């Protein structure tokens, strides 16, 4: 069953996680970034300095041109291309072939990453945010419509080259410990969720919970950092600075520009706090919390690290540094996202990443932004 999909993801730190796919007839093999923050399937289809290979439409007898252009902008990076369809398979996934929409990327700007080893992107979110419009059916919708694959997938992203698993069509219980805790998908466009409380080293940030979700909160395997709205980012950095005031850092460290180093094995993990995000639960007035260790938001790049929490003007993004400690179930069928402690979690000496509940939280619906 699912054992064939365990360990089907690879990556380089800070450069995304990718799965192997084939497109066209005869099959052309490509490494494809797994991106829950978007909804277009697109591949390099022309030479590029950072591409070692690309999709050659003229060599595929099953390619069909849709005679329509497309452009997709991301938080950082963008591409344009030509829409079409072709047959697609996932060698270390389910034994199926689907005809899917594919954008052939012909021009791009700050999209491909030098040395990342991937040549395309698999947008796993919903049609509502697909370009050029929501009539372009995303890959996973095509997969579910054309085969018997159930309407869900799960991601285990493993940190410190990196690896992981994308279980297509189900949940693999060997990939997590403890219980799964579920939060509602607020609206099917991004994987949007509602954060109802934030604590740092056990102290409530004491902000209006609308601030945590201004103007949305999303889960995105294609973003490295935890990205926070301006007011929340400032409160969080103020608290983290205070907890670590024992040591001194450049001010560009807190902006993500400069790295900090310590003698190998002497990193003072103890002076950096844990961060708890409380998420809306499945029953009335109930939440649960996920706890993040500094080993997740200090990304290794002697031992040197970059601060991987940064400021956003488009809402909270729960990126890889959040997802890396957990097994995350995208349960589209039941419109919910599950979190459990990952089997590939990092080890602090006295602290552990956790998923804990239940908690009582009043007036949770008021935390969503309108
Ligand atoms: C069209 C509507 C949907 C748009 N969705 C998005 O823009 C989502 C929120 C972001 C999307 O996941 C892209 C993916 C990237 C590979 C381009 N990520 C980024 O733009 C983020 C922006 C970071 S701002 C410090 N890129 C990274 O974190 C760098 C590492 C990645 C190459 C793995």
């Amino acid at each position: 069953s699912f054992v064939e999909m365990v360990d089907n993801l690879r990556g380089k730190s800070g450069q995304g996680y990718y799965v192997e796919m084939t497109v066209g007839s005869p099959p052309q093999t490509l490494n494809i970034l797994v991106d829950t923050g978007s909804s277009n399937f697109a591949v390099g289809a022309a030479p590029h300095p950072f591409l070692h290979r690309y999709y050659q439409r003229q060599l595929s007898s099953t390619y069909r041109d849709l005679r329509k252009g497309v452009y997709v902008p991301y938080t950082q990076g963008k591409w344009e291309g030509e829409l079409g369809t072709d047959l697609v398979s996932i060698p270390h996934g389910p034994n199926v072939t689907v005809r899917a929409n594919i954008a052939a990327i012909t021009e791009s700007d700050k999209f491909f990453i030098n040395g990342s080893n991937w040549e395309g992107i698999l947008g796993l979110a919903y049609a509502e945010i697909a370009r050029p419009d929501d009539s372009l059916e995303p890959f996973f919708d095509s997969l579910v419509k054309q085969t018997h694959v159930p309407n869900l997938f799960s991601l285990q992203l493993c940190g410190a080259s990196v690896g992981g698993s994308m279980i297509i069509g189900g949940i693999d219980h060997s990939l997590y410990t403890g219980s799964l805790w579920y939060t509602p998908i607020r609206r099917e466009w991004y994987y949007e969720v509602i954060i109802v409380r934030v604590e740092i080293n056990g102290q409530d940030l004491k902000m209006d919970c609308k601030e945590y979700n201004y103007d949305k909160s999303i889960v995105d395997s294609g973003t490295t950092n935890l990205r926070l709205p301006k007011k929340v980012f400032e409160a969080a950095v103020k608290s983290i600075k205070a907890a670590s005031s024992t040591e001194k850092f450049p001010d560009g460290f807190w902006l993500g520009e400069q790295l900090v180093c310590w003698q190998a094995g002497t990193t003072p993990w103890n002076i950096f706090p844990v961060i708890s995000l409380y998420l809306m639960g499945e029953v009335t007035n109930q939440s649960f919390r996920i706890t993040i260790l500094p080993q997740q938001y200090l990304r290794p790049v002697d031992d040197c690290y970059k601060f991987a929490i940064s400021q956003s003007s488009t809402g909270t993004v729960m990126g890889a540094v959040i997802m890396e400690g957990f097994y995350v179930v995208f349960d589209r069928a039941r419109k919910r996202i599950g979190f459990a402690v990952s089997a590939c979690h990092v080890h602090d000496e006295f602290r552990t990443a956790a998923v804990e509940g239940p908690f009582v939280t009043l007036d949770m619906e008021d935390c969503g932004y309108n």
